[PDB]
């Protein structure tokens, strides 16, 4: 009977923008994948199609390419600006959510003007304002990572569907997608990213894993041990199964070295480590 | 100082499960991928590397299969019952998260076994448990929809920022991407979703609108007014920019007529509709 | 040593066409993915810089939303134009290949202009020009097919490697990508798509396969003999694998009824059904 | 009336392997995706669905991982063992095509067994056997370049559809697929691939562009001028088109700094260059 308008967002997603400083014959480049959305009362757009308080996403869309002009020192502080232009610049518009993905460059030959691309692992943030409360989340994904030993998976439970034999020694294969929230907007945004991607690479590598769950938990300690402005890291990583082919039927053996890489199904291990006494569940993990 | 282990969740995500009823002749095609997830006390696996607590994934896989040779009225049956098993069968699982896609075949010229993949739209349903509560939410996702007219956007706010043309006949084409809580288990899964889906496209088509939020909530209002099973439904819809391409420099008019279909950047309208004072915080909708 | 400019080709690819016939109330949709590149005497170009000769990839994009002002029949009359076009209006251009995907739109309710999209196949055309002649090739592709039971494999060599078992009663399942070559241009392009559609589905339905081989050459069988303006069909049909699960490790049996539908690998097996004596190797089977 | 098979071929696509040679604490990976199809008399398995000549997909996996055991130095030779193995294994069997993905990975802080995979490249091999005959072509695709200046078009045609604004700076980005051909078995394949990868990338940056064509040009030349191994290399470069965004209408300029990168169309510019006096099609390039 009573039907009510929740929970709403707009705006424009995917801008896709490349910023060239070229002051000096030294070129720079930045690129972003940059979205836009806004939180406020967007109540009558919704029931009543009356647009007066819906700034248009090309507007927004405008905006960015405006504001990219002036040029920016990180990703973070781009969208803190974005963010605070739109929820200043007019009232019916209490909050919303930025985010970006940075793509990495390299010179070629450290060349002036001439790149390539770094596809290795994309980076992101995203910001989120409401009314007067701010939160950045930075992350790192699509980064692919496998030791050949120092792994292994043994003394789980065994019902009537268990087939799986134990091991001392296998394949660990993942994709490293973290993401960490500060408790602070003044952060050493590139340095601090840096040392996080360091710090989750050198905990997956020199732990000898026991579990997938072990060594994320371990790569999670690492950061909250080490960086005083994140308050927690929640990763997403799967176990992208290496099946040691079985060759014995040919009357040869398979000394861990021939494997079959599985694409699905994939085992998905998830976890939030935190700082103890931090905040349980931070709203802009809703998205 | 102190790290601490927060949410977490495992399982065996994407198990491709295809069952086949052939009691008959006349053979039944249930197309699905799977993803299994359990929740519950996991801190020594985490912080010590002691398995003894974790169902491997590879069993939950396998638990997938079994129980699909006795067959599923529903995917969301099937889902239940999945859910039920792990929770009820380990002392220290008191719940969890499962999914799935559904997949649609057709039947090449009604033959008995033979048939063509649907890909027009897929259906999808995740369950969670937590202790005594099953939540259920439905969806449908890729189904991909287009006015030619019969829609318009004027009277936005214009700032310095704005080049927005306002215009009474433009094209309106998005992917409808729409998901519903259930306030009950006891739903006729199968018919619900062929009237939210009925629902859903024909307020789309009928909807002469003013915006892409108007749609949208003419779409969500039907629904919630049509099924009391259910609380609320979200939808994520972007707007599928096609432009009027400027034929003038060419010496011709456009009459609504010559389109370019940009693939990004997108506007991207969301929103909850629901029932008055029902529970828009449900922890599902957090994954 | 001595370098020498080689076969070479350019233009502008994928533009995203949508075309909407509005004359009565009722509304038409042709969507299309057009692919346009030139051929000829572009040496000074790529050895010179000299663009004397370079008709703009964005001219050619441009020609395209002109020419789609004037509307057109089907997607091969669009290309055919296009292509005369260009090899007419330029001394220089001796020819080149034009392509396009098509995607169909089913209508809402028969609603006069609201549709969405029926993604279950992908038409294609390709037109080649070189100096006087002119070849078409249209295709389907996209379209996933699956048989239950009717479909066997054995009687295959067991060598040293082979652990594949004979089975009688097996699932087939693949992706129809077929592409057959007229031998003339004055074709109902229309009414024979469709046909040859209905062919292919059909032989691949009716077909007790002994192979993959065996059915793809029924489907190619039935094209040829139907259609006298066709000379050749290539189809190229992975064999997407369908593993019958074993359960009886969980003490289950498994009446040919669940089953693993894996990713990678895949069986490609790959054929050109041709009508007796017709060309060996057209260049529009080059690109 | 009368149908004929023509060419075809067959066998078992993106097969998985992943070999980590561990003979040593210094652990090393090889990481492929393997196809393999034959080529010889299978009129019968078509026409009849007799399977006597049918060498099982499934067999031809085995084979992949069996061989693996063994190890290889490099792509090319693992993929010539193939090769060799069926065509002179079976009577039936005179040729075939096999292919290969080759994804590199790096070491973690040069761990022993620990590694990040480097996703910014991957490198192709693809030998085709012919009774005799074995040509070998190796590649390189995914790779992303960009030059931020150093690049201009202009002097092109201008006709009724042409708009384009002729430019002396812009920004010239594409994506590296090159392919090159082997006039012998006998090269140190690792070797030359870094070489050619070098050579691709100096004479992209380096080359003052007058057009993506000319680039593409410099860039085989450098290559063929180099390697005497290689009779001719092709390239297929799309022309990733970077906007130059019209800020005047926020009351700003834009000296070729703030850019919209489009997805698409995109310029599609592709051309051969080779060895005075090699050979002009060979068959390898049909696939
Ligand atoms: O690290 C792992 N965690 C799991 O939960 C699991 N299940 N199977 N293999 C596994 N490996
Ligand atoms: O339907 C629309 N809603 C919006 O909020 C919008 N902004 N630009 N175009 C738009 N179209
Ligand atoms: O480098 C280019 N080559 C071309 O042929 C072209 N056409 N438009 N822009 C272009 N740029
Ligand atoms: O139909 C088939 N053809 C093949 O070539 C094959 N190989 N394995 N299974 C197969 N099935």
């Amino acid at each position: 009977t009573k039907v009510v308008l929740g929970q709403n967002q707009y705006g424009k997603a995917e801008v896709r923008l490349v910023k060239v400083t070229r002051n000096t014959a030294r070129h720079e480049i930045q690129d972003l994948n940059v979205t836009s959305q806004l939180r406020g009362d967007f109540e009558a757009a919704h029931t009543a199609g009356d647009n007066a308080h819906v700034v248009a996403t090309d507007t927004q869309k405008n905006t960015v390419y405006a504001f990219a002009r002036d040029g920016f020192a990180t990703t973070e502080e781009f969208l803190l600006r974005l963010g605070k232009h739109f929820t200043e610049g007019f009232d019916w518009v209490t909050g919303g959510r930025w985010a970006a993905q940075q793509f990495f460059w390299d010179r070629i030959n450290d060349h002036d003007h001439a790149f390539s691309r770094n596809k290795s692992e994309v980076r992101t943030a995203v910001l989120e304002i409401s009314g007067s409360e701010q939160a950045i989340v930075a992350g790192i994904e699509g980064l692919t990572v496998l030791k050949s030993t120092g792994s292994e998976f043994h003394g789980f439970p065994r019902d009537k569907y268990t087939t799986l034999q134990e091991t001392t020694d296998r394949i660990l294969a993942t994709d490293v997608s973290a993401r960490w929230r500060y408790n602070t907007v003044e952060v050493d945004f590139d340095a601090v990213y840096a040392s996080v991607r360091g710090l989750l690479l050198k905990a997956f590598a020199e732990t000898h894993s026991l579990a997938l769950q072990q060594t994320m938990y371990e790569m999670g300690r690492a950061v909250i041990e080490t960086h005083p402005e994140i308050d927690e890291i929640k990763m997403s990583l799967p176990n992208k199964h290496h099946f040691l082919v079985d060759l014995q039927p040919f009357g040869q053996d398979n000394p861990n070295e021939v494997f079959y890489a599985a694409d699905r199904p994939y085992g998905l291990i998830e976890a939030t480590i935190q700082r103890e006494g931090s905040r349980a569940d931070h709203p802009i993990w809703s998205n």
